[PDB]
């Protein structure tokens, strides 16, 4: 069992950091290319993560009383969008300068955030199948990344409370017939890969940001704690990948639209209802 994020996957920052120096950026990109997952510690202030955590835990009962509770593959892995109220939309979360420095370098200047969602891992949750969140664009072809998932733990993630299992280096694998229509990896392909490069699982302190290739094999695992484990999820895509826009209140248009940190957004005159 690991006690901390492995050194080879990790870059240590403070929330004051606005940009990586050239050497740090080179290393961030080398890690994303080789391993397909990068852990940035010390990115977000406690004041932001506290507010987002409280809001998602406060919203969980409304999510659980819906007619169809939207669940990811297996019981206890709940899809939950964080609020898009103006008071809970933070530039350092939506438009993080370090995150976009990395995504611009990997995916290009016109890369755009097209997801503002989240994952509530409930006490007694089941084991998700190993999957990729975004597919390879053609079967049996090696191609560069077109998307980067940006994961924001809203509490300390532990081995106990369902820190995500990640398969380092799996993002470049695209063998024939190995992914089903749900993006699940065939068990035979998992066992082949496990012999060459086994999965890792590690604690991630709140205030960290995980950047990973959208094609990285991973799985939610059981939350064996007494408390729901909230994750806030964003995904940066090349400009040419079709995605529906994020609905945002036109009250944040002033700072979201016209940034060189692009968001695929539709600005709405009223309130936006994130749960329905
Ligand atoms: O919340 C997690 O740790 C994993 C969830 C997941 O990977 C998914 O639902 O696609
Ligand atoms: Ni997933």
């Amino acid at each position: 069992a690991l006690a901390a994020p492995p050194g080879e996957l990790t870059l240590a920052l403070t929330p004051d950091d606005k940009t990586l120096d050239p050497a740090s950026l080179d290393r961030a990109l080398a890690i994303l290319a080789e391993h397909g997952i990068l852990v940035l510690t010390g990115m977000l202030r406690t004041r932001l993560t506290d507010q987002l955590r409280t809001a998602m835990l406060d919203d969980l009962p409304e999510v659980l009383r819906q007619q169809d509770v939207p669940t990811n593959f297996v019981p206890g892995h709940v899809q939950q969008d964080p609020p898009v109220r103006e008071s809970l939309l933070f530039p350092d979360v939506l438009l993080n300068p370090v995150v976009y420095q990395i995504t611009h370098a990997v995916l290009g200047a016109d890369a755009r955030n097209a997801v503002y969602s989240g994952n509530m891992n409930l006490p007694g949750s089941h084991e998700q199948p190993v999957h990729l969140d975004e597919p390879h664009l053609w079967p049996g072809i090696s191609h560069p990344p077109y998307c980067l998932c940006v994961d924001v733990p809203l509490i300390d993630f532990t081995l106990e409370n369902g820190s995500t299992e990640y398969w380092p280096g799996s993002h470049v694998l695209n063998p024939d017939e190995c992914y089903d229509e749900r993006g699940c990896v065939l068990p035979a392909e998992l066992e082949r890969r496990r012999a060459v490069a086994p999965p890792v699982r590690f604690p991630i302190p709140v205030g960290s940001v995980v950047i990973r290739d959208g094609r990285l094999w991973h799985r939610g695992v059981p939350n064996l704690s007494a408390a729901p484990r909230p994750l806030l999820a964003m995904t940066h895509y090349t400009e040419w990948f079709d995605m529906p826009p994020i609905q945002l209140p036109d009250t944040v248009k002033s700072w979201v639209d016209g940034s060189d940190r692009h968001t695929h957004a539709h600005f709405v005159a009223g309130d936006v209802d994130h749960l329905t």
